[PDB]
């Protein structure tokens, strides 16, 4: 299972991620591909803002789904 987060640049970041990831281990996965702290990311699937302690299962994120960093 891989997704792509797309930065606030328009970045792709693909990343390998099984469906019970949670988002706060999604956004250390950024962190280590990009430099950009946990604290300053904010994920968005679909139009709903995710929830750090949230998982990607929980959010219907699936196989290729695309990610947002956003504002
Ligand atoms: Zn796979
Ligand atoms: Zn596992
Ligand atoms: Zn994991
Ligand atoms: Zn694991
Ligand atoms: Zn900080
Ligand atoms: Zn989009």
């Amino acid at each position: 299972m891989q997704i792509f987060v797309k930065t606030l640049t328009g970045k792709t970041i693909t990343l390998v991620v099984e469906p019970s990831d949670t988002i706060e281990n999604v956004k250390a996965k950024i962190q280590d591909k990009e430099g950009i702290p946990p604290d300053q990311q904010r994920l968005i699937f679909a139009g709903k803002q995710l929830e750090d302690g949230r998982t990607l299962s929980d959010y219907n994120i699936q196989k290729e789904s695309t990610l947002h960093l956003v504002l």
